[PDB]
């Protein structure tokens, strides 16, 4: 356990609970106890390799991994502690964000996510509620890499290649979250809130285009695929975000691209005009 005082669940994370909790320095850090379906299982060595691993992971714009305790059937990393999340902040700001701190928001979060991509560690999860706040107003993302260690879900930030079966390593999965939190921040209201594999496509495809082998190559070759999907034709971009001048339309383009191969980089984006104005 390594002793610490004062648990207060602050929340139910994503593989887990969430406590506040200060060591006997009186420091405050966040602990998040690793919910294990099969409690007898016992965490295997490559596991735990694969978490510590992400201790390494050194940026303004992360989350920091301070520790990992191992004891009894029981497994809690200890984060730097974070006091607001962007989903609690967007449930009181009517409309949205403010263009400025939207842009704020989506460039530290690209740095964040560059510094990882480069590292080849991909999240796959993005989105609001790990996104953490301080009260500077810097973001820092949470949970980057859990994804790789441990795989009613969420499925509003899943890439349309993931919905229809594709597994492959790829850092466009992220990027693909980003965009939607981009919009979800200027509108106020999420843009794709599905409520079932299915039903998320539809979504998606209402809005973007449904697609086809020549705005989306090879997209025949996903496992999930339906060459019956309702054919829908793409929205004018305008029409469905409110407050994005032409630069910042123009960079949601290009992370809400269909195919993935197509899709900007992290890195790309932060390049963008949109982040020069």
């Amino acid at each position: 356990m390594e002793k610490y005082h004062g648990l207060e669940k602050i929340g139910e994370g994503t593989y887990g609970v969430v406590y506040k909790a200060q060591n006997n320095y009186g420091e405050t850090f966040a602990l998040k106890k690793i919910r294990l379906e099969k409690e007898d299982e016992g965490i295997p060595s490559t596991t735990i390799r694969e978490i510590s691993i992400l201790k390494e992971l050194k940026h303004s714009n992360i989350v920091k991994l301070y520790d990992v305790i191992h004891t009894k059937k029981r497994l809690v990393l200890v984060f730097e502690h974070l006091d607001q999340d962007l989903k609690k902040l967007l449930d009181v700001c009517e409309g949205g964000l403010e263009s400025v701190t939207a842009k704020s928001f989506l460039l530290q979060l690209l740095n964040g996510i560059a510094y990882c991509h480069d590292r080849r560690v991909l999240h796959r999860d993005l989105k609001p509620q790990n996104l953490l706040i301080n009260r500077e107003g810097e973001l820092k993302i949470a949970d980057f890499g859990l994804a790789r260690a441990f795989g009613i879900v969420t499925l509003w930030y899943r890439a349309p290649d993931v919905l229809m079966g594709s597994k492959k390593y790829s850092t466009t999965i992220d990027i693909w979250s980003v965009g939607c939190i981009f919009a979800e921040m200027v509108n106020g209201t999420p843009l794709f809130p599905g409520v079932s594999e299915a039903d998320q496509l539809m979504r998606i495809f209402r809005i973007l285009g449904t697609p086809n082998s020549k705005n989306w190559p090879n997209v025949t070759e996903l496992p999930k695929y339906d060459p019956n999907f309702t054919v829908y034709e793409p929205l004018p971009w305008e029409s469905f975000l409110k407050g994005l001048d032409e630069s910042g339309i123009d960079l949601l383009s290009k992370m809400l691209k269909l195919d993935p191969n197509q899709r900007i980089t992290a890195k790309q984006a932060l390049e963008h005009a949109y982040f020069k104005e």
